[PDB]
């Protein structure tokens, strides 16, 4: 016969404090930006991008993660 | 016969405290950027990116992690 | 007695030929401009200019010139 | 008694000739600018200019000069 | 008796032939600029300029000068 | 008696060909400039420049020039 018991116990607090948060700046691509093309094959596929794309500020007041995973696998 | 208990306890604390969190400048590419092509031939796919593009500014007022795996595998 | 006589004789030709002007390009101030004051006193006069300002592109198909001055004083 | 002849002869030519001009590029004042200020005292005249300013493109297809002077001067 | 004769006779030529005049280039000021003051005191006149000023870009196809001078004096 | 005969004769030419004139690249000021000031006192007048002033690209396709004096001084 088998006996198989779980008990994870978990108090835990992931916690954090801040009194003042501010006065962040992002400014990507201030800069002049400037692409002349003359006379170009292509025998295939293209992708291009030009400019300012997917610049990310992210400023969360908090900002704690918690990752748990529990497996029992049984065979 | 088997017994198995699995008592995991956990009461810990990943913690943070911060008075003021500030003044923060994130500038890419202020510079001119200038690209001139002439004359070329491509067979094959092509993949261009040309500027500021994927700049991430991240200021999480804590920011902590907390990453747990409980595993319990029976053959 | 006094006998004067003035002659100047001028038969000159300041002159151009093109066979075709163009392609010109003037692009000031393509980047971008941040200005940023705080606290500041002033007890006297201000001029202030910010951005792209008296900015000048002349493209004279001719532009010729000639200056001429004739002085004749007598005492 | 006083005879004076002035008798200047001119028959020159400022020239020019030119098969094709172009393809000129002025580009001032690419890159980004930043200016911050904090705690100034200004006690007399102030003059600021920021940017881009003053900037010239100047493309004559001729571009010829002559400059003539003549002084007959008597005492 | 005075007898004065001024007879200068020019025929000169200033001359230039270019068959192609281009793909000309000026760029000033691409690199990214930056100006942070903090507690200055001025107690007599100031004068600033910050960025790309006064640039010149000066192609004259022709661009010949010619520069003549009479002076004819008399006590 | 008193008899004075000018006659300077000119018949010079000063001159130019040139087949073709181009591919010229006037790029100052390419890098990133940097000013940082704190608790500075002028009591006396203040000239400032900061960037990229006075650059000059000059490409005449001629540029022949040619200076003539004449003095003719009597006492």
């Amino acid at each position: 016969s088998v006996q198989i018991v779980y008990k994870p116990v978990d108090l835990s607090k992931v916690t954090s404090k801040c009194g003042s948060l501010g006065n962040i700046h992002h400014k990507p691509g201030g800069g002049q930006v400037e692409v002349k093309s003359e006379k170009l094959d292509f025998k295939d596929r293209v992708q291009s991008k030009i400019g300012s794309l997917d610049n990310i500020t992210h400023v969360p007041g908090g900002g704690n993660k918690k990752i748990e995973t529990h497996k029992l696998t049984f065979r």
